């Protein structure tokens, strides 16, 4: 059992959760790749068994009359059709899981509190739809935001896989330009073309939200364009810098990350959006200022009136601090929920607590959970952290085109 | 076999050909990693065969006479006294790999330029504080820094073993109170109450330069007193904050790690204390923010008149990189080496550019690499990077009590 430690306080903890990490992760004796982005029926029998004895045993009625009769009902079901149904409390129980196993998650002390939308009765693209600006509708909540999430049905023999195409809900278009530089979001070049390519109007603008393409089993994705005023947007503003606002950034309230597989007790959901709330670093830090992305750092320090001649007068750490600060003061100045780092990290340790004490351990994700600035002033980056996959889970899927 | 690796800002791919040679499991498995952790006879033939081929093949003289001669001379040496001696080109070679080996080393653009002290011939604590006080010496170099490593005797079975007690060369010392705390640095307690134990008179400051605890092999230590001359250290002062100044802070110029093991072609060096120079954020916002360390980061925000009633302000932020600017400004005006963390990086990426080209990848510890503030504004946060054992390497060890 991995000794870890916290090294501001002292602490010392044992994973033992660990011990019980089903699938296998990409690192080795020989070398770790931690830092990597992207690393049957009597199988899906084991999955669906252990998920079972998992439920059972958050309802206090482990190994007791309904839990064998629950085994035995699966059984029967993946002999009779080579696959079984969740009953609803069980995929309640299913999603709340994935989201509390999600090594990279830092908003994880929120895991119990999920809305979950059983759309597993979803027939169309077009209910698909609907679904999906309920969902962005309950989410958002004129901006006090709700987790949510919402389930398409399963993958099945015999039929094609519910997707969403877009990774999230909200995506803003990034258009490749005259010179060759993107206009917009240039995380977003490949959806883009494909909504253009699948009969879309493109704007030109630099937030322009993207229509949805929807994918009903064996059908070609369809176009579907989100009603404006659906989508809560945040104008960025500086509680200081009064010529911040004029360089015309917005930002959604609403993260919802609709290209995952959720995948329960051996059952999988290719189509499972779901959606919390920001952590202003996402925003300010990484869709602002990486290089790759909005890029507007540069921009910002030479406003400031910062010397960008030299690294040494630190004008990236001050400038990427006040688009922080102005997402930050954005958010609340919309009323729309959004956590900082600190309280995100400060949160998150609490959730360690929490774990350490409900099952022996949590699976944490170092490098995604210590944030994009100021790392070591938050309490995450003193914490020492054991990465491993547990199930129900939240799963990388391939790209549907 | 071969790791895929991508830098995420630029998109480009390479694969990690050399981690196919780590010789030392790490503490990963496919079923947890543990890559945030900071701490997870005729043997030595092996170890020197493989570490003598490494020297002729640096030197383009593979399979070719003296590369043989020197096989056997080990062979006999080994056979005649159960160790053998290096060849002088030979520990500076070592010395070099080792540095260059150094997973979270992010520095590593300047490993050709090393400079070795050989003391392998020293007998006692006295002859090891002159050759620890050139060292200090030629490696301060009145500010202007130069990378150096001292190699006291090897390790040899049956004797006792040449040890610093003290982690760094430069440590401040920490008095414990009327109540627990800490006055000086909290991370040095431990040796400062050795010191204090084994006849230290006990300054009253946040500043004192402890004393060097240096132990020749099968006797207690000796403490000895740096020449106060010798210990070049930078009074913290900003370039418009006036009162910065006045809240005392200083650092000393030199890095030099004194407890590490040096561990060449089966030879071990429990005592090879090196030295390079600082980059800003170790001190500025390590040693000096840590919340068990000097935890100054409340007293400068308060003196900067920061709302710290409200995480969100993002205080801690903005007086960290204060403290940080006041770091490179004051060591660039008392003309001390120093590098700042973008240089640094950027540094970094050039060295992993050249690894790849001349041995085919690059041990990185990414946790260790990125930088503790403004992170993800470093190219290497967007960098993946594969971790591993190679040989020669430096290597922590136990404390000598
Ligand atoms: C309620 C507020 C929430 C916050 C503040 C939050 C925070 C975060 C952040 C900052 C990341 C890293 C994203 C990146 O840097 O690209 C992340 C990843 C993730 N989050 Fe959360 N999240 C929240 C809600 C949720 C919910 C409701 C779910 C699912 C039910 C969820 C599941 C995930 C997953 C699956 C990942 C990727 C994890 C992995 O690959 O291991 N999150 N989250
Ligand atoms: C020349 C300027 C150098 C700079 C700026 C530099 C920078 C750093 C930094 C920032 C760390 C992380 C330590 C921490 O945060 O606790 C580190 C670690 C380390 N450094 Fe360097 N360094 C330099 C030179 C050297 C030299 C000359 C050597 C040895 C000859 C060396 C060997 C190491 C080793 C062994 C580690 C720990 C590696 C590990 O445990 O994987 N460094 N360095
Ligand atoms: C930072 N933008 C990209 C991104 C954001 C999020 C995310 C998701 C949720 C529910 C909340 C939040 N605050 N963030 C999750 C992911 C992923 F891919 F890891 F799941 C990626
Ligand atoms: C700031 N933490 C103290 C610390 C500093 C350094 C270090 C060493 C050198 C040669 C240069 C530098 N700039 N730093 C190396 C380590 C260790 F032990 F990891 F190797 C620890
Ligand atoms: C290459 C590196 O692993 C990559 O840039 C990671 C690092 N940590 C991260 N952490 C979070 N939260 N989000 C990210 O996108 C990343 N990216
Ligand atoms: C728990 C965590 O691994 C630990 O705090 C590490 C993280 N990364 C680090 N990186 C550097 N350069 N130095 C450190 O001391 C640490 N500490
Ligand atoms: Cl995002
Ligand atoms: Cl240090
Ligand atoms: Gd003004
Ligand atoms: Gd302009
Ligand atoms: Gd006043
Ligand atoms: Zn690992």
């Amino acid at each position: 059992f991995p000794r870890v430690k916290n090294w501001e306080v002292g602490s010392i903890t044992y994973d033992t959760l660990s011990a019980q990490a089903q699938q296998d992760g990409p690192c080795t004796p020989r070398r770790c790749l931690g830092s990597l982005v992207f690393p049957a029926p009597e199988q899906l029998l084991s999955q669906a068994r252990d998920f079972i004895n998992q439920y059972y045993s958050s309802i206090k009625r482990s190994g007791s009359q309904a839990h064998e009769q629950r085994l035995q009902e699966v059984e029967a079901e993946v002999a009779a059709t080579g696959t079984y149904q969740l009953r609803e409390s069980e995929l309640v129980f299913g999603a709340k899981q994935a989201w509390r196993n999600a090594p990279r998650c830092v908003g994880r002390i929120q895991w119990g509190k999920l809305q979950v939308f059983d759309a597993r009765d979803c027939r169309s693209a077009q209910e698909m739809f609907t679904y999906i600006c309920n969902h962005i509708k309950y989410a958002t909540n004129r901006g006090n935001l709700r987790s949510a999430i919402t389930v398409f049905p399963q993958r099945c023999p015999g039929r094609g896989d519910f997707r969403i195409w877009n990774s999230q809900l909200v995506r803003y278009a990034g258009y490749r330009q005259q010179d060759g530089s993107v206009r917009g979001d240039p995380a977003n070049v490949e959806i883009t073309e494909l909504c253009i390519q699948h009969g879309w109007t493109p704007g030109n603008g630099r937030f322009d939200v993207l229509p949805l393409l929807l994918q009903a089993p064996d059908e070609p994705p369809e176009l579907f364009l989100l009603p404006p005023e659906l989508v809560l947007e945040v104008p960025l503003e500086h509680p200081t810098l009064e010529w911040f606002a004029a360089l015309g950034l917005r930002w959604y309230a609403l993260p919802a990350v609709s290209n995952m597989l959720l995948e329960i007790g051996g059952l999988e959901f290719p189509a499972a959006p779901f959606s919390g709330w920001y952590m202003s670093t996402e925003i300010g830090t990484r869709n602002l200022c990486d290089p790759h992305r909005y890029n507007i750092l540069e921009d910002v320090a030479v406003c400031m009136d910062l010397d960008t001649r030299t690294t040494s007068s630190l004008w990236k750490d001050k400038a990427a601090v006040e688009i922080n600060v102005a997402v930050l003061h954005s958010y609340q100045l919309a009323k729309v929920t959004i956590v900082d780092h600190h309280a995100a990290t400060a949160s998150f340790m609490k959730h360690l607590e929490n774990e350490q004490k409900a099952r022996g351990g949590c699976p944490a994700d170092w490098a995604w959970i210590v944030p994009p600035i100021s790392g070591s002033l938050t309490p995450v980056f003193h914490q020492e952290m054991v990465n491993y996959f547990l199930s129900p889970a939240f799963r990388y899927q391939p790209d549907p085109w």
